[PDB]
C-alpha cells in the first residue's frame, strides 16, 4: 500500500540515483497522506521533485495547492516521521539532515498534529 511496501529497497536506491543523473537540481520527495487521515484528500502522485531552494513554509503552501486546500482547512506536515522544528530551512538542508537511508525524503499529512 504504502510506497516502501511497493518498491523494494533496491529499486528505491536506482530510483534517486537516476533523479541525481537526469533532475541534478531536484530533492525527491516522497508525501503520502496519514493512514488514519478522513477530512484530506489523497494526491494525484506519490513522488516529487522539489527545487532545492526553495523551505520548508513554500512546500507547505506548495501541497496545499496541489491538494486544492481553501483558507480554513488545517494541514500538518511530519519529515522523517517527526514535526519540523522550523520551516525556515532551505529543503537542500532539510535533505542533508532527514534523508531515509535509500535517499528519499519521507513526508506524511494529517488535519490533526496528533497522527
Ligand atoms: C555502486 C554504485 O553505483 N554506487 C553509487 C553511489 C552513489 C551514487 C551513485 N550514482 C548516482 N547516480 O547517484 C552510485
Ligand atoms: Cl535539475
Amino acid at each position: 500500500k504504502t510506497f516502501k511496501q511497493r518498491r523494494t529497497f533496491e529499486q528505491r536506491v536506482e530510483d534517486v540515483r537516476l533523479i541525481r543523473e537526469q533532475h541534478p537540481t531536484k530533492i525527491p520527495v516522497i508525501i503520502e497522506r496519514y493512514k488514519g487521515e478522513k477530512q484530506l484528500p489523497v494526491l494525484d502522485k506519490t513522488k516529487f521533485l522539489v527545487p532545492d531552494h526553495v523551505n520548508m513554509s513554500e512546500l507547505i503552501k506548495i501541497i496545499r495547492r496541489r491538494l486544492q486546500l481553501n483558507a480554513n482547512q488545517a494541514f500538518f506536515l511530519l519529515v522523517n516521521g517527526h514535526s519540523m522544528v522550523s520551516v525556515s530551512t532551505p529543503i537542500s538542508e532539510v535533505y542533508e539532515s532527514e534523508k531515509d537511508e535509500d535517499g528519499f525524503l519521507y513526508m506524511v499529512y494529517a488535519s490533526q498534529e496528533t497522527f
